[PDB]
């Protein structure tokens, strides 16, 4: 329905507008900087601080990525009802190295 | 012509490139976080430390912004060639509060 | 008597606990690090960003730590008291720029 | 000899003014700050990142240090020639954590 694209898309820009105002928060290696939302699209923009562990973990930053989205009770519930993550990750220069949906989809068997 | 756009597209390409080699880089309560282009556009990446001054001073970011770039030599080259920089910048929650395309046209009496 | 000097030796403890749990804070091109105690002395060590000014303002500084722990009136009853603040800033390399007690005195005319 | 405690405080000094350059200099949730000398003593300041890893891991931190440091080429050869590395580490509210001195004795088998 347009209705249920319309609910996604307000969910999306709500759940953006929580999880900014909380910003800069660090994980470790990675500093969540700006959170978005587009459509029914939550985006997660992050510092990986390539400067500090002189290294560039592509794979563990994108299985990582897969499970802790998938295993968090609230983005769990959002994704099955439709609401999507794109992850966007730059090294230490700003420079783009992952960009990666996390869907309902990731978190199914394949 | 064609090729001329093609320059311009590869010289936005080229110098986000250079640029983004020295990030992040501070002017006071400015840091460069990013630079990327897109066609002829060079799109620049700032956090202005809203935590830190307790200001938002959008004039003046506005206004020293367009002075800044009109007064450096390689940009007021490379604006008149028909390169145009966009000037993006978040405050301490990563919230977009500035987005302001530079032109040729900018730094022009009207 | 030594009952005072205690008294304000526990107070120069209590009161870098205080504000030790709000660290870091950033006023302008000041970020607060560390702040700790000795004897009747609360010490505020600073990283000036050198980096980001390109400046190295001394003078102004010293004359507004002055002035703004003078102005504050709960330091300037503490100092009358008997308690004293020794303001440490550092550069961007960690080098010591400024080592300056802070005291009743600081805040009378001479 | 007077002459080789002189040569140690001398090392002790010039070698705290080398690594002071670098600064801040990150190693994972490690970021040196400072270095200092005093007497045949290199003091090593850190922020150990606590908001970030959610951890004190302090066992991890003393033995990672006393290993990085007696297997380092230079620091080893320094130790044994009497010069001695004061590890401070500071958690993210700029509290002391860790303050351990590493001399040539703690590389050696006990
Ligand atoms: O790694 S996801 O499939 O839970
Ligand atoms: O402020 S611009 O017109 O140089
Ligand atoms: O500057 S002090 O004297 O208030
Ligand atoms: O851990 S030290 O003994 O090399």
């Amino acid at each position: 329905n347009g209705e249920k694209e319309r609910q996604l898309e307000l969910m999306a820009s709500n759940r953006a507008g929580v999880l900014s105002a909380g910003l800069p928060i660090e994980y470790g290696p990675l500093k969540v900087m700006r959170i978005s939302s587009s459509k029914n699209i939550v985006e997660i923009m992050m510092i990986y601080n390539t400067d500090a562990t002189g290294a560039k973990p592509t794979q563990e930053l994108l299985s990582t990525s897969v499970s802790k989205y998938c295993e968090d009770a609230t983005v769990r519930n959002q994704l099955d009802m439709g609401l999507m993550y794109r992850i966007k990750i730059r090294n230490s220069r700003g420079q783009l190295i992952i960009d990666e949906m996390v869907t309902a989809a990731s978190c199914q068997p394949q």
